[PDB]
């Protein structure tokens, strides 16, 4: 019914497959979005292409590669001051990631210099410019293995990556949640962006997905209740 109301619409646009590129799926918050949202598209050949990296899938999707392309609200809201695109629906925040914190060694917050940072993490390198300002600080690329194992080492100071108050403790880190800055919430939001003129894929997206029932759907599958299809 929703899924033949579904098919109906597909009946009167020059879409065949809809697309959509978003991350590997390696965390259940990850794959509640990815099950939540396909489950909007019954009745709608629908398929995920999981593809690392914000930036390629956002290239990808203004080269015409993809329908419709998965990231955080905050790197979306920069894409959109690069890029002609469009955000097409906004999940709210916590429907993408974690909470991310400064890490550093115990009590060194005030004495950093120099930084971890991953160019593959588009989010990382915002929250980092954001975070550190007018500041005089160096970024090294690094992964956060790299950036945690230097950091230990004493060479890096810090890195700004996803929240363990023990595990931090025993390494001598300590972990500081991040200042205020609407920015960083916005990291934990996903957004799903359109190319700008794409009205047809704009209005499906909106004529399709109910956000409350995506997110109860998300919800039912990070808590265990229900199993993931994506």
């Amino acid at each position: 019914s929703n899924a033949m109301d579904n098919k109906a619409l597909l009946s009167h646009v020059d879409i065949n497959n809809v697309v959509c590129a978003m991350p590997l799926p390696y965390t259940r918050l990850y794959e509640g979005l990815a099950s939540g949202l396909k489950a909007q598209f019954d009745g709608i050949p629908f398929y995920y292409a999981h593809m690392r990296g914000a930036d390629i899938r956002v290239e990808c999707l203004l080269n015409g590669v993809y329908d419709m392309a998965v990231v955080s609200r905050l790197a979306a809201e920069s894409y959109l001051s690069q890029n002609n695109l469009c955000i097409a629906l906004e999940l709210g925040p916590h429907t993408y990631v974690g909470e991310h914190q400064l890490i550093c060694r115990k009590g060194e917050s005030g004495n950093v210099k120099r930084v971890g940072l991953d160019s593959r993490s588009a989010d990382q390198k915002i929250m980092t410019d954001v975070f550190f300002g007018d500041s005089d600080v160096e970024r090294v690329d690094l992964s956060y293995h790299e950036s945690l194992q230097r950091i230990v080492k004493g060479d890096v100071d810090a890195v700004i990556w996803n929240v363990a108050e023990n595990e931090l403790t025993m390494l001598g880190l300590e972990a500081t949640p991040l200042t205020d800055d609407p920015r960083f919430l916005q990291a934990t939001e996903a957004v799903v962006l359109t190319r700008v003129d794409d009205y047809p894929m704009q209005q499906l997206l909106r004529a399709v997905v109910d956000k409350h029932a995506l997110l109860a759907h998300q919800q039912r599958v990070v808590s265990g209740e229900q199993e993931p299809s994506y």
